[PDB]
């Protein structure tokens, strides 16, 4: 019914490195402006821009529709920003299915952008403050990455299903090491190529062409995996070695019927046949993707051994492991490009990210069926299934 | 085919002024919490909650989430926010109607929720001042005010609305008033009182119930109308008595399928019939509505004329005046109960709290067709249908 | 051999009052003027002014230049600030002698000023904050407060020496009542008005005369000083009653030799005779006035009875108790006017506040011989011994 | 009568160069320490530290004390600093020269500190910012380099002097560049190596020894002095080539009195036979030399032409090349290993930083007569006359 008539991102800039001083919605707009050139459709066509994005502030009025405006989207369409944490990127996604198979739109260009970099420091000042210190907040650590209930950071859920599945500190740092082999494998091999578009960083003294993730490792050891202090708990297991790092990017998908991609000649990167969004405690935030990944095949009709590719988001080795160890499929099948780990987490950007990843290496290697998930902050997670024509 | 069983809000709260020092989430939960037991269903049959916000920064992990589970919602369902402005609000109850439409979920407590006065000030301080002065940043102002576009306040895009339509000074000042002795008159016959839901502001010598609105001029004159100078352009017409106010509030309703509503002895307060977004050009913003409920009431099959309520969200006099003008629909019909210039414009609430007003008034006076509308910032414009069952 | 010809200071104002917003070097110009025109000196004649202060943050190159330049006090002359915290403005006047008494100058304004309700709040922003909160401090209590080795407020050290001298709760509120009750009378028998200037506030709807010390408490209760909590240690026995507050305030006088005096016709309000500074353990700073007095008196060759005035700073209840103690002279002539807790403690200012009340004092009551002296944060205190002529 | 027994400087360190993170408070204890080791006298016997500062904001308590403390200088002795902008360093060893000469002291360490990289950033917030943005200012601009009265940078001041004196744009760089030139050579020869003592900056993965200024720029050339813009007046002619710098470090002097030292066996780098300070017209502050100099050689009972070196100091060229031209002395014994514009400008240190290359080049040529002198902000001068035993 609805379909990704083509896809496209930036690639994945380490904190403070490509896109220090890059603002969400130039990102977005660049992929906007991609995914309209690669399907063959005009700006002048689309209705309506949605964009996940997790920390727009300081950023100003609505950056989607900033984003959208730049990539020369027209002012007679629509936009809007949303915000499921990480699940946002993905859920855009789906919500732009929405759009289209309710009939209030024909074509809907979603997904997620992220300057993590650009998140502001912040602080409430308009009380007053009589006397006594008080506290810049970054928002990028408390909006982004800190439970809003039990208030300790996101690798603190990653230690509480660590501790549950009793995944050991040498079993994530495997997983570890093996995501930043695949990922420096697939970079070398040119498999990052096609879903890339490189942005052009605006500059004083020289323009600069960014088309390759920097935050992939290259020769990534088990040495230099074991000997970093836990980054949380100080007795604990989870480190910055096998946790996901802070990160800026963008990534899009151009969705459209099954019928309108046919009279346009295109050929569509995939069909998305079902989504699935589920809670779980927020103390195990990571167990997110078992449910909800079980829903949406539920709803595709599939059972796990009938995908032939999985992209699974790694926010901690210890939730990637538990999350493939429960629902028991074939691992060599999952993440076969690296993950999150290597490439980084644009939080809002990286449901979108995952989806790209998936949607052109089911094309690369002739997959079927694929699926999409993430693990969300807060205690959720979010799925899509997707199939290729 | 879905229809809102059950809606609630906080009362609007002025700058700094009831909810100074409380959180949106808070006000979240409060209205969550109101619709669940106005309809008779527990927060345990919640699948999502979907809040439009404009302002979290500073609030954590996403605020929808928060409200959610203070609410009593448990952890399985899910929750996220979304910003289109002004829209936000109103826009959440489409998007969880679509939910419902589309099959992916039973129950959806879909609205807005703003705190105005608990928006920090920021600024990006990664990079190091080496050396001069910077700028802490009104992310109220910057994020929520200010035209992302061509730099002004939305102040200037209501002047460009009063020189295009040639609406004078002397117009928009009787409007103000006129919103403002309707809604003092709606307040002391009590017809706020069904959709406010008292909130209890948790102190520490002495607790407050708010339950009216305290922007809510009484006894407002003509004349001080007349002796306020601009509050934009130090020559033109707008001024901070004929445009909305900052403010906090909430508002939501809660959602499911006509069928569903009659399973469960619930006499629903209407039908969502039809809705609609459309864009304009972002110097003339308040002019969204004119084209968004044209498209709205054709999705709906219905003229102008068949409406028997409208709320028309008074974002500025200018544009107010100019989309009744545009439109043509009786303006004795229009606001009848007053509007944001009296009652205030809590941004992301702002959608939802006009719905309240025009369900609560439909169920009061006997209308059957209905319909409400916001302009949004950067130059959109949304709108819905409903009708009584 | 050096004479104090005239002084002068304004009414010590609350945190953030009277002088709220008035800038430190404002006052200080307004006391310049004053004891240049109470000994009938012109401005011209300055060599130099030379003015104690402790916070100037924020308020530009050098205030005691802007202080003398704002008097009139011509370009040629020279001005300059320095910090001994509380000490400041009692040793620039020692400072000011010295000057004189080495040939290097004729006519030197000395004393201090402070505007801790214009102390700002600061940030070392240079470096870049990468990532996580970060703390705007309160320049007032970490550059005039806190204690910079062992970390701790001045009212620490105060408990520091109510144990060392076993010095009860109810003795130390008994003092503090004793200096409210003094203080008070000496305001309304018009005590304070030969000393104080007044010092117009510019305003804007109006500008406002302040010329009554206005943290004077009026009827002050002992029943009112033993219900409060202690302020810093939670189990202890200082408090905001019994120590001094946060001011503004400035006070300056006007030095010459004898001879000079002589030549113009001046009848001096004292001969300054000696002064000392010594230093003590920075724990019980409070106890800087006791080896300090001591010093000055064997300078001059005085014995503590012959003494017929004393002011000796009340910066806390304990060390004003201890000081007393340890040095034993008649109770009843030492802050026969009231002292800082009534009065206020504009740190820099402070010592030349309390010179101007001893002078005036001494000259209405015939006291020959009189001593000012005042404990200093980091551990030291200072004395000057002054001989009516 | 009173003599310099010893003297020491620590390196002067670029702007957020190897100091970047070193308290002002701990370079001034570093070369209290040394002019105690270098005089053979221990800090037990030392009375008072006297240091010029006039950026200490956010340090703590009167920094003065803290490094006195830090040095080993006993609790008894007693601590302060002073400002006088550019003058800060030396009138403070003209202050410690007043403490002896009248009997109230024995032995001062005296000079100053700064450290113009910790320089906070501030803003005034108790009032409360009720709406709208803030400016943070930087301290290191407006307490230090902006002029109170006029409201400009020091630079505009010396624009003013070049343009009055018609200094043209080739006179002020052949000046800078002979600056660079001979502190490179001075540098080379190891003529900086006595008067320097080693800082040690704490690190964490190291530490690490600075004893080179580091500023000096090597192989300097008059073609990249002509090519950099004019920083403060855009048609102007003054530039950062030949403006000083923003720069850190300490400087000290260790005071006693002629005999003192006769009976200690120490052989004294120099005797004090006089001082002055004196006032001009802001606007053209960089002639504060002039008069001041003057001055000084007149209490001394010296002619201009008796002087065999002199420490002029270089705030810009114009104003340099000002004071060379107006008082007449050799060019060639005028800052004969180099200045300010390629040594840097720590402002409360400089005058006591100048001190010391002046001191150690009369004892390694045998020069008996000397002068050091410095223009400042405010419009004055100070200057200091040394003769050799
Ligand atoms: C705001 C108000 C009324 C002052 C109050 O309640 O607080 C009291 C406070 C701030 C704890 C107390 O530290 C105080 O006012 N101190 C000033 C005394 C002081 O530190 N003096 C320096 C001389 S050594
Ligand atoms: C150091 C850096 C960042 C390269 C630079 O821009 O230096 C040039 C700068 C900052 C514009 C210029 O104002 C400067 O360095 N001035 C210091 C000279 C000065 O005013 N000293 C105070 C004595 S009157």
């Amino acid at each position: 019914s609805i379909v990704i008539a083509s896809a496209a991102r930036t690639a994945v800039g380490s904190f403070n490195g490509a896109f220090a001083n890059t603002p969400a919605h130039e990102l977005g707009a660049t992929v906007i402006s991609a995914v309209l050139e690669r399907a063959g459709v005009a700006a002048g066509e689309v209705n309506e821009v949605i964009l996940g994005q997790v920390l727009p502030a300081g950023e100003g009025q609505n950056p989607a529709r900033q984003a959208a405006m730049k990539a020369g989207v027209p002012q007679e369409a629509t936009a809007w920003g949303m915000n499921q944490l990480c699940g946002s990127g993905l859920r855009a996604v789906a919500l732009g299915m929405q759009q289209i198979a309710t009939g209030d739109a024909s074509i809907i260009v979603a997904g997620g952008m992220e300057s993590m970099s650009m998140a502001p420091h912040c602080a409430h000042l308009r009380g007053g403050v009589k006397m006594g210190d008080f506290k810049m907040i970054d928002t990028m650590i408390k909006d982004g990455l800190t439970d809003a209930f039990y208030g300790y950071h996101m690798g603190t859920t990653a230690e509480n299903v660590a501790k549950q599945w009793q995944l050991s500190r040498d079993e994530q740092d495997a997983f570890a090491v093996a995501s930043q082999n695949k990922a420096e494998a697939a970079q070398k091999d040119g498999r990052f190529k096609d879903e890339i578009v490189p942005f052009i960083v605006k500059g004083r003294k020289g323009d600069i062409t960014v088309d390759a993730d920097e935050y992939i490792r290259h020769g990534a050891t088990l040495d230099s995996m074991a000997k970093l202090r836990p980054a949380f708990d100080k007795e604990g297991t989870v480190t910055a070695g096998n946790a996901s790092g802070l990160n800026d990017g963008a990534a899009a998908a151009l969705l459209m019927s099954e019928a309108e991609a046919s009279r346009r000649g295109i050929q569509p990167l995939g069909r998305i046949v079902s989504w699935a969004t589920v809670g779980v405690d927020p103390k195990v935030m990571g167990t997110g993707p078992i449910p909800a990944s079980r829903k949406a095949l539920e709803r595709a009709g599939w059972k796990i051994g009938d995908l032939d590719l999985v992209e699974a988001n790694e926010a901690f080795a210890a939730q990637a492991c538990a999350v493939n160890k429960d629902l028991g499929w074939d691992p060599s099948i999952v993440n076969v490009n690296g993950g999150a780990i290597a490439i980084g987490h644009p939080i809002g950007a990286s449901g979108a990210r995952i989806l790209n990843t998936l949607l052109f290496e089911m094309k690369r290697r002739g997959a079927r069926k694929g699926l999409a998930t993430l693990c969300i902050g807060g205690g959720m997670g979010v799925a899509m299934c997707i199939e290729s024509l």
